[PDB]
């Protein structure tokens, strides 16, 4: 039913449209597009809290982490919302984003429309990089682009 | 409170940086914020129906039109959800903007969360323009900015 959108932008290349559609009031998300400028290989890929590009996309705050959880991959109980994992851009720099994820949705008290949505310079480490910035941010690094999730046509 | 927030970007000089927050559910709406790089004198301010960025502010589709009425003045009752009338850009090129409106909400079938607000190249005549062009889109002309409208700090 439910068709939502997100432009990534930045102050670098890193640039894509990525959809997101529910058939179902609390069923699986489907999430595809494509994004281009990348370096090869896994770039870390979140639903950030705020949908607030004021100063870039260090406005969009932490990962979007409504039930107070310790950072972790998509098929992790212990995740943010937002923890959707890693994109692969192939050797000319695009990532295919095809992904199915049930704990976001676009309704209820995990509802990600009016967030942000944020493609990484490194790897997400899942949580597993035995430090604190794991835990908190898999270690992804800072933010090459990021758009608002919004309806789609 | 709910508080969202939307930062205008365009392929122009125009950018800024508009707030929305609605103390009571179907309360008034307080929009304010700046805008910079306009022309001297009246710009049409509207929510369009899609966040929608693929193909620029054109993809936001038109005046976010739930009830299916005819483009007015934000105080005429026959008016889109979205017509918020215009705002007044200086000598220097800046509106600063203050409005209040009551048809626009943060919540409900007329939530605006998720959708695009826009920035026109001219005056919206408010629907008494006298063509079919006044009681669409007010005759204000190209989107010269748009943000998608995300949930903020
Ligand atoms: Se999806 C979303 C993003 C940001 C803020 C709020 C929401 C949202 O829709 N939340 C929401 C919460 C509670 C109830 C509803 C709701 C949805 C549909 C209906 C109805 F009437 F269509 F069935 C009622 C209530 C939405
Ligand atoms: Se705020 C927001 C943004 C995007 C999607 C949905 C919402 C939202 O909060 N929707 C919402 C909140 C609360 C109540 C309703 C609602 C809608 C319809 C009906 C009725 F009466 F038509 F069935 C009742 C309540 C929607
Ligand atoms: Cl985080
Ligand atoms: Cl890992
Ligand atoms: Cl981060
Ligand atoms: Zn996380
Ligand atoms: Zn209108």
């Amino acid at each position: 039913a439910t068709k939502v959108v997100c432009v990534l932008k930045g102050d670098g290349p890193v640039q894509g449209i990525i959809n997101f559609e529910q058939k179902e009031s609390n069923g699986p998300v489907k999430v595809w597009g494509s994004i281009k400028g990348l370096t090869e290989g896994l770039h870390g890929f979140h639903v950030h809290e705020f949908g607030d590009n004021t100063a870039g996309c260090t406005s969009a705050g932490p990962h979007f982490n409504p039930l107070s959880r310790k950072h972790g991959g998509p098929k992790d109980e212990e995740r943010h919302v937002g923890d959707l994992g890693n994109v692969t851009a192939d050797k000319d720099g695009v990532a295919d984003v095809s992904i199915e994820d049930s704990v976001i949705s676009l309704s209820g008290d995990h509802c990600i429309i009016g967030r942000t949505l944020v493609v990484h310079e490194k790897a997400d480490d899942l949580g597993k990089g035995g430090n604190e910035e794991s835990t908190k941010t898999g270690n992804a690094g800072s933010r090459l682009a990021c758009g608002v999730i919004g309806i789609a046509q």
